[PDB]
This record gives structure tokens, C-alpha cells and sequence, in this order.
């Protein structure tokens, strides 16, 4: 039917998927697509505010080569640098929370200096909360929350039998958050490239052949509604 | 293109989902679904061999309500002993062989009997290893691996540092396996189920629309072109 109201999902994840293709689509370096990816974060984020999202968690990764994901976990044009830096006062404004996961001590003094600015400034903002996955892996977060799970078990002089599934979703990264209900893929690329691998066990999948340049606030939308019919 | 038969997967899995539902439209009560279910994984076990996949990975799970899947993990209709005791001859012949991920520790005598005359009977074949995925849940398969490992590191005295992804790939129930470079779904719905979630960090999803009783060697084909296709 028409756009549920009352069950849009409290956590949808993206993979931000084709900025790349876009811009190679149209004869132009990737900064292109870049940016127009960026446009795209702002109207995600003003869309899914606008009809009761409570979380967002956006994972830029641009499929350039099908067998070389690496490449893009760590690549400079993955951060939302210049995101928050032109719309942090609309994220103010707008009550929305930033945040993130991943593993950001060894990034750059200055873009740690822009993360940590963007969520002072709104530390305190209650609405949809606005998760970036920077320099993120979920097999990486795994083995840093087992590493760290072992030895706040040792050090407290305690067994095994306290694991169990609720001890790990409390030490990911994403302790924070409820799973999200829905994943969604631009790009028409299948795969969840190691990104909440653990977290989307029960998430409903959805590959969009929109380039995340193209994709829209109509087309979540439709994300959402073919979401809701698949029951 | 057409079938390139030098680019065929090594490790397929695929969650068999459609029983039920096949059932039900016809309005025949489940075991009659299961029936044909297993004359499915009939089909796809002779092409796949014929065809030169490696490892095949089978998760029976039928979607009745989409949510509440834990009703389907350790439910005796997922069981493949049917499968196995009217099929068996032919897996020898075919040589095939059988083998198992998950809990089966607390499983009937006489299914652990079945299960292991299979294994046995089969143990020295050196095609295609059927792998069926009993009472298995990825959560719980990282849970479980994650205490054994713990243990074995204290047990010999030693520190986390020497867990990293490599590490844990070796002591998952899948670590004499290469991670599936294609995972396929049946019925149209589209979740990974808590299915092999660190496997498949990286494979490419197909979610097919048929039900897995009217899934066959022509669809199975179809899949593996659109899995060559996107690249
Ligand atoms: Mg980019
Ligand atoms: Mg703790
Ligand atoms: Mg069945
Ligand atoms: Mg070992």
C-alpha cells in the first residue's frame, strides 16, 4: 500500500555504495561523486528525521574493483569530513546526535579534531541518531571486542561461562543500538562487504540499483514500503 | 554470457527456504513440502557436482513467520535424515562426501546414529562435500568458538594478542572450508538468518524467488551467471 507511518523501521543501515561508478559514468574524477554522495547523506538524513528514524548508520564504501575491498576501509574519500563541516549547524538545528564506530585513534589530528567537534556539538541533541562507520570492519570490531572481552574476563579473574550471545552485543561497538531491521545497498552491488556482520543477522536485506549519487528521498522511501509489504 | 564453467564457484550455500510455504499453497500440511524439499537438494546436489562446485552448504529453515525464526534452528523437519537414508547409496556412488556444522551433541540417538553412518560411509570420498548446517545459528557458532578459544589460550598460558581474524577462521565449525563465494536464499525473502554471518562477510548474495520445492538444476545455473555476470 502507501507508507506506514507507524512502523518505519528505528534503525536502518547504508552502504553507501557507487560514488565512483557515477562519477567514472560521467567521465570525471571521484571527487565528483564524492560530493554528490555527500548531498545525498544530507537528504537521507533530513528524510529519515522527518519520518521517525531514530538511528542511521551510513558506511561509505565505493565499489571501484569486486575483489579489492581493502582498498576502501581505510581511503581518505570514505570520511565525512567535509559532511560535517558544511552541515554541522543543520545537524544542530535538526536535533540530530553524531556518532561513530570504527577505529578512528589513527586518523588524521585534524579530522579527529572535526569527528570530536561535530559530536560535542551535539552531544546533547535527542532526535534521529547520525552513526558514521569510519576505517569499520565487522570482523575487525569482533576481534577487538574478543581481545578486549578476554581480558576484562581475566583481569576480574572470571571463566567463559559468563559469554553469551547478550555479553557480545554489549561489547561491540554498537552496544548502543538496537540491531538495525533494515540494511540497504546502493549500486546494485550484493554483497554486506564485512560491514555489521554480526549485527545484521536478522536484517532484512535490500540492494537499490541507484548510484548512492542518485539515490533519494523517494526512493528510501519505496526502500522502506517494499520493506514493510515483504512483511 | 552463457555458463563459464572455469569460474564456478568453489563454495556455494544456501539457506533452503519454501517448504512450508510450497505446502501450503497447495494446501497440504508442511511434510509434504519437506518431501519435495528433499528431492530438491537431490537436484542440486548431483548438478553442483557435475558442474565442479567444491563445497556445498545446506541451512534448512522454512520462513512461516518472519519473526520468529528461532521456532526453525533446532526443529526436526530441518533435519536432512530423511535425505540421508534414502539418498545415501547415491552419495557414495557420487562420492560425495558428507559432513555437518552445528549442535548435535543433544540430538535423538538415532539421528546422531544416521548422521554418523553417513559421515562414515562417505569418509574417504574426494568430491563434493555436502555440508549440512544442523541446529546451527552463527551466534551461537561464534559464542561457542569464542570460549574454547579463551579456554585454549589460558589453558597454555597465554595473552589475546595472538587472536586476529586469521585465528578465529580456524577455530570456527566451518575451518576446513573456504568462505562461500556465493550465498542464495530461496522464496524471495531476503535475510541472511543468522547463517554463517563471519562466512559470508564477503560473499555475494542472490535472494532466487522460487521456493526451494520448486528450485531446480536450471535455476541453480541461472544463479551461478548472474553470479558470473555482476562479476
Ligand atoms: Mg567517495
Ligand atoms: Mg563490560
Ligand atoms: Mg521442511
Ligand atoms: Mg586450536
Amino acid at each position: 500500500e502507501e507508507l506506514d507511518s507507524s512502523n518505519i523501521p528505528e534503525h536502518i543501515a547504508i552502504i553507501m555504495d557507487g560514488n565512483g561508478r557515477w562519477a567514472k559514468k560521467r567521465k570525471m574524477p571521484r571527487i565528483k561523486g564524492h560530493y554528490e554522495g555527500m548531498q545525498t547523506i544530507k537528504k537521507i538524513t533530513r528524510i529519515a528525521s522527518d519520518i521517525g528514524v531514530k538511528y542511521l548508520t551510513l558506511y561509505a564504501f565505493s565499489t571501484e574493483n569486486w575483489s579489492r575491498p581493502e582498498s576502501e576501509v581505510n581511503y581518505i574519500m570514505n570520511l565525512p569530513v567535509n559532511f560535517l563541516k558544511t552541515f554541522l549547524p543543520e545537524l544542530i538545528e535538526k536535533n540530530v546526535k553524531v556518532e561513530t564506530i570504527g577505529f578512528t585513534d589513527k586518523l588524521p589530528k585534524s579530522t579527529i579534531e572535526a569527528i570530536n567537534n561535530a559530536k560535542e556539538k551535539t552531544a546533547n541533541n535527542t532526535g534521529l541518531k547520525l552513526i558514521f562507520a569510519i576505517n569499520y570492519g565487522g570482523r575487525a570490531e569482533l576481534v577487538h571486542s574478543i581481545k578486549n572481552m578476554f581480558d576484562e574476563l581475566h583481569q576480574q579473574g572470571l571463566n567463559s561461562d559468563i559469554i553469551d550471545e547478550t555479553y557480545i552485543n554489549n561489547h561491540l561497538m554498537t552496544k548502543d543500538y538496537p540491531d538495525p531491521e533494515l540494511l540497504i545497498r546502493t549500486s546494485g552491488e550484493q554483497r554486506i562487504s564485512n560491514f555489521l556482520i554480526w549485527q545484521v543477522s536478522y536484517s532484512e536485506f535490500i540492494f537499490n540499483q541507484k548510484l548512492w549519487p542518485d539515490f533519494d528521498e523517494d526512493e528510501l522511501i519505496k526502500c522502506i514500503k517494499i520493506y514493510q509489504s515483504r512483511q
